[PDB]
RNA sequence: UCAGCUCGUGUUGUGAAAUGUUGGGUUAAGUCCCGCAACGAGCGCAACCCUUAUCCUUUGUUGCCAGCGGUCCGGCCGGGAA
């Protein structure tokens, strides 16, 4: 695809975690070590990432919901960024124990959101006794954090794209009991068993965080461009 | 009058069960915040009730007497609404 491995090189999408935390299901990946730090074969990187693309660009293709997940300090706001500009959905703060496999009772949690906000673009803070008002925007403030990505879901999502797959392991426990595709980058300490598309790769360094979130993006783009609710855009 | 006792869904365990409800703080309080495979909810806590402590408005008799006028010196009388 776009990507190539001298972006990827440049970026520092090869460097992995030192040796003693190595997950040894990495090692088809593991390309070699250097200074007791395990180094990605970016040769088996590119053709999976292209295929995941691929893959990532048919669901678009096909009208799915995308949810990008990563909650860590160096991937939230790109996670973001990259989720507002592809038009959708992401969890960049703390996943919320069965926001999938108890989807039922985290959809009342969206509805109160809603209201929330509803009440906010009202005026109704005002009228209530001050005390109350600040107990209202808190709490729409805290709901926002946990579930402002995926406020118009309005439902399970077709697939999964995940930062830091160890990190996120509850999120990709849960889409495996669901069935949804995980597509997610794993690094060298990070067990790949879960993950239906594996992306060996730096899932630290906020250079190669973006790398993979804009190639996602811009694949999910022209997924979403070919149907469009029309016959071919 | 102790701050406790539980449920739904989810998740863990062959299972009895567990989690939530544990942890760091904090409170009279399972009180509240932060964290967190939990997300929410109910009965309890608190508040809503009565009374007491301050002020304002209205009303002023059988209750009151500051300014007045008398007076048998008793708000006693005419009055006054302070
Ligand atoms: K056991
Ligand atoms: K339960
Ligand atoms: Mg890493
Ligand atoms: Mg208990
Ligand atoms: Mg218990
Ligand atoms: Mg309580
Ligand atoms: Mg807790």
């Amino acid at each position: 695809a776009t990507v190539s491995m001298r972006d990827m090189l440049k970026a520092g999408v090869h460097f992995g975690h030192q040796t003693r935390y190595w997950n040894p299901k990495m090692k088809p990946f593991i390309f070699g070590a250097r200074n007791k730090v395990h180094i990605i074969n970016l040769e088996k990187t590119v053709p999976m990432f292209n295929e995941a693309l691929a893959e990532l660009n048919k669901i678009a293709s096909r009208k799915g919901k995308i949810l990008f997940v990563g909650t860590k300090r160096a991937a939230s706001e790109a996670v973001k960024d990259a989720a507002l500009s592809c038009d959708q959905f992401f969890v960049n703060h703390r996943w919320l124990g069965g926001m999938l496999t108890n989807w039922k009772t985290v959809r009342q949690s969206i509805k109160r959101l809603k209201d929330l906000e509803t009440q906010s673009q009202d005026g109704t803070f005002d009228k209530l006794t001050k005390k109350e008002a600040l107990m209202r925007t808190r709490e729409l403030e805290k709901l926002e954090n946990s579930l402002g990505g995926i406020k118009d879901m309005g439902g399970l999502p077709d697939a999964l794209f995940v930062i830091d797959a160890d990190h996120e392991h509850i999120a990709i426990k849960e889409a495996n009991n669901l069935g949804i595709p995980v597509f997610a980058i794993v690094d060298t300490n990070s067990d790949p068993d879960g993950v239906d598309f594996v992306i060996p790769g730096n899932d630290d360094a906020i250079r190669a965080v973006t790398l993979y979130l804009g190639a996602v993006a811009a694949t999910v783009r022209e997924g979403r461009s070919q149907l469009a609710s029309q016959a071919e855009e």
